[PDB]
């Protein structure tokens, strides 16, 4: 079914945007790991997997729509070097990625391809639902100070 | 059953001290929970739904007594802006509550509803309870400090 | 998440639509309950049971995006003195409900909060079934009278 | 298997009559949902699926037999205006398919096509339990009037 | 509840295209079992019967929103001849559909009708499925040869 | 119970149209099992045995009328050389069977054996839906090739 | 555990070809998908998801081994255009990557990081076995031909 070109574009902007997201989440997630802040690890290993599921539908959308997905262009992945800096690094990640949703809903209808709002719309209920995860856990390390908060996360 | 008009006026401020807790305690969970205090979130929650269990007994005696009952005129939410504030938010919401339910009771002696009377004794013995626990927990700020109570309950 | 001023203050105005509702239908499903008409005192019961859960996803919207939730304002209940009114007072303050959720739909709309808007599609939708049943009972007060009608809601 | 041009023009206007009441029932039944009579929109909307089985008979009959099944001609619906003119409406349509089937069993005996010819009665056989039970809603709308037969159907 | 009329107009005309897609796609799932393409003509006839929950949907919504459903006016089918060409017409079918829904969209959100909006969205999500079925068959039809891709479809 | 004495004939020559056709399908059957053609092998196995349970049945009829069923006169099968011309050949024969159970069915019905007809019109109704096998296989190796239709029943 | 910085550069180049082929084999599964290819498309998904199970080990050395993984570098994708271009393309890919393993192989041997050598050769394995995966399918396109390979792969 032909879709619209700018639709296609951007679609695929997201996808750029959910590719970024699957790796800076999954190194997150696997530096976490490594240095034994398994509750962490794990939170950020299952944000990470979310986006590839984003990430599936996206292509899987693009292709019906008679375009070409693009997972060569991978941009600047935010790599925190502490807790407090991998967080936010997510968060600045999840704003710049919320902004681009938006720009993409409002071209869907004016076009009428109500079925892309949709599927940007469930994405972006996601994201939103990433960002509050994300505030807060900066939120609590204010609350309860770095060394519980890591603390209250070495174990599952 | 043809009621003592004023234990109806009883039962009704009652009720009136109920709504305020219902609201009150809904919202300090909420806030809770958005602060990612989830323990202290879930046991509010439960609080608030208790509160709504008094409410609906005190609800169907007013009916049974033939008064009128008062859902209309909601009286001030104690909300507080921290975790400390929130508890002696409700603690004195609570200890105007009993307050309230031991003149209630004083006066169903007095007219001999003996029934009305072990409703309030039965509810004012679950605001004793409450009152304990929030007296409990400002204690327990004070052993461990601020930090590790919030850590304590920032999951379940 | 910060987020458009008149968004939240649409927000507080539908929740506090559903604070008026909740009340309204739970004095309801007690009215009906002490009456014997057990069958009305259930569904009204279980409007009120949704219109609460409405409300704490309005009050969880409002916190994320950094409002501050209004469960203190609290407008005119409705109540009937018979089976006839009670249900015409139930359906007026379903049909303000629905004006106000479609204005504060156009507005999250046009100032691209999508998510926010989603929610109301949901609660709309909600409510316009409440207004289908309320509409269905008053023409079935017509169809079949209203003492066959009564008798109908008596027993579970 | 080439069949007699003859019945297969049969099988074609008794498909049509099955066609007629797809749609009458299934609106039917669906009218009396909307007016809250739950058990007549339950009852209809089993006549329609059942119809909707005899066409589909119908169609692999007249295919078989190289025949054109004609799903295109749909002739004059009898929308009822009150559950009466409704049930009075499904009993005109049934007795018009029940000429109709005798005439084409006639047909079939003749030309000795013995398989299409029990088909059709036992479609004529659900035919006449339908009106058996057309025939009895009227008759107990009188015997117990018309309040009390909806009233008798409101629930499910 | 009064519903806007040239809503109204529009959901009838949805309808009206899913009563030609029911029968259309009823007789060719018939045709296809005739013929012993048993696996086409399963699909076929889920197809089918996905239309007519569309159509069911449809009337209901049209009842409450006090519109009248018209099932009466059935448009033109359009039956192939072959495996090819039925594909194909089903194929131009659910085009002019897709059209007519994104029409009436537009037009539901104009009037702030947001939950027929959202039930036609989620129709138009289900025919596109369809057409991606549609246009996918079509496409294997070239990649592995006509006698093959019927090979593949004799047996369930 | 006396039968008709032409009734009987009836039955024995249908008898042996039934006695031909079993021995036709086995060896067929046998020869696709030989030849590797599992599925046919399978299928047409089944033919024969349905063959068998409608000899059985017209045996007892025709002893119950107090007539000598006739097993020793064997008419001549139709056994063919590869798959297409052993389907021809078993259609050939079903279309003389159903022939002499057309004859048999209307003498039945001067006489009134009605009990005798109805038995006759089960297995017509059983011979015809053989017919529609038989030819429907004949039309897929038309539609996939002959070289295609016999992969497809090598393996059951 | 402070390891060779050579290594270390192994395993980062060894990790930037899992990363080009996750990427690579999940749109050819994804392509081949949406052309109803669905043997194919689960087949490699599961390839993709098995680089993606190699990447992760690779980073948790790399983190263990005091190294910083690159998940910044993205590779060439090959990106074929029909099923045989395609092939080829994950097969010129898997033999650039076992070249890869092999040269890093040597190296953990030369400086006794047996630990790592062990992966690299269970990583080697897996990719040898995907080798002959993609050489057999290469090879029977040319013993059964490209219209029964792809039909073979239509279904799961
Ligand atoms: C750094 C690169 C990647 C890494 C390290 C990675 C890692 C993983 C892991 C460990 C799993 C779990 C597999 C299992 O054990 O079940 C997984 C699943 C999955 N991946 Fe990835 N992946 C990467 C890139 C991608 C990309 C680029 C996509 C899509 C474009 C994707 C889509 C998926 C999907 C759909 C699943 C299944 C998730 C589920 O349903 O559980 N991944 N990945
Ligand atoms: C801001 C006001 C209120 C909010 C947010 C609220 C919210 C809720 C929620 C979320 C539940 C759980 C329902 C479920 O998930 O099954 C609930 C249950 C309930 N509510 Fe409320 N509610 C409010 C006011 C009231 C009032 C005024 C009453 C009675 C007069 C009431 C009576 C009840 C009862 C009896 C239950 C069921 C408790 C049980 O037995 O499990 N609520 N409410
Ligand atoms: C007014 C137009 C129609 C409407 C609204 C309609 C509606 C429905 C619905 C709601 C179902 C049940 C689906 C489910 O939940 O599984 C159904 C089933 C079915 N329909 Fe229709 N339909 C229509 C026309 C037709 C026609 C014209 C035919 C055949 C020529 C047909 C054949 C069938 C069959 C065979 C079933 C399955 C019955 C069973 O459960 O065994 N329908 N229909
Ligand atoms: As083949
Ligand atoms: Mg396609
Ligand atoms: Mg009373
Ligand atoms: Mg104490
Ligand atoms: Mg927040
Ligand atoms: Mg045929
Ligand atoms: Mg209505
Ligand atoms: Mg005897
Ligand atoms: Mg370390
Ligand atoms: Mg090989």
């Amino acid at each position: 079914m032909k879709g619209d070109k700018k639709v296609i574009q951007h679609l695929n902007k997201i996808l750029g945007n959910e590719l970024i997201a699957i790796n800076q989440y999954f190194l997150h997630s696997r530096m976490w790991n490594d240095w034994g802040l398994k509750r962490l690890g794990a939170h950020e290993y299952h944000e990470s997997i979310d986006e590839m599921k984003h990430a599936d539908k996206l292509i899987e959308r693009i292709l019906f729509l008679e375009g070409a997905p693009n997972l060569q262009d991978l941009g600047k992945l935010l790599i925190g070097e502490n807790t407090q800096e991998m967080l936010q690094c997510d968060l600045n990640l999840e704003l710049k990625a919320t902004k681009d949703l938006r720009e993409a809903i409002v071209h869907c209808e004016q076009v009428h391809d109500y079925v892309s709002r949709d599927l940007l719309k469930d994405i972006l209920e996601s994201e939103e639902e990433h960002i509050d995860y994300l505030e807060t856990q900066l939120g609590l390390i204010q609350k309860v100070g770095l060394e519980n908060y890591l603390q209250s996360h070495m174990h599952e």
